[PDB]
C-alpha cells in the first residue's frame, strides 16, 4: 500500500476497502510530491472555530458535531452524483471562496493550516477527502492541479 493508506472490512457488510489516514478519503479499490498543488474546498465552520462567523451566518453556534454531520451530507451527496462540489461549495461553504465554487488557487507548502495542505498535498489529482479538520472548521478538499 502506498503511504497513508491502510486496509479495513466494511462493518456492514465485511467487504475490504481503503482508508488514508492523512486525508480520511475511504475507497474499494487498493489504491497504488509537487512544488504546488490546486484545490478547491468546501467549509463547515462551528462555535470553536478560530472564528465562528461566516458570510453564511455572523454567529455560527452549531457543534462540532453538527458540523461533521453536514460535512458528512455533503460527502454522501458528491459521491452519489446527486450534486456536484462546485455547487455545494458556493451555497454552503463557510469562507470566502464559496464564491469562486470553492477554488483557493494553487499554493505550496508553507502557505495553509497544516492538516489542510498535508490532506492537499496526499490527495491524487482529482481526489476528493474526507472530513479534515483544522481550528477553522471541518473541510472537504478536492485536489483540482
Amino acid at each position: 500500500l502506498p503511504p497513508g493508506w491502510e486496509k479495513a472490512m466494511s462493518r456492514s457488510s465485511g467487504r475490504v476497502y481503503y482508508f488514508n489516514h492523512i486525508t480520511n478519503a475511504s475507497q474499494w479499490e487498493r489504491p497504488s510530491e509537487p512544488a504546488r498543488v490546486r484545490c478547491s474546498h468546501l467549509l463547515v465552520k462551528h462555535s470553536q472555530s478560530r472564528r465562528p462567523s461566516s458570510w453564511r451566518q455572523e454567529k455560527i453556534t452549531r457543534t462540532k458535531e453538527e458540523a461533521l454531520e453536514l460535512i458528512n451530507g455533503y460527502i454522501q451527496k458528491i459521491k452519489s452524483g446527486e450534486e456536484d462540489f462546485e455547487s455545494l461549495a458556493s451555497q454552503f461553504s463557510d469562507c470566502s471562496s464559496a464564491k469562486a465554487r470553492g477554488d483557493l488557487g494553487a499554493f505550496s507548502r508553507g502557505q495553509m493550516q497544516k492538516p489542510f495542505e498535508d490532506a492537499s498535498f496526499a490527495l491524487r489529482t482529482g481526489e476528493m477527502s474526507g472530513p479534515v479538520f483544522t481550528d477553522s472548521g471541518i473541510h472537504i478538499i478536492l485536489r483540482t492541479e
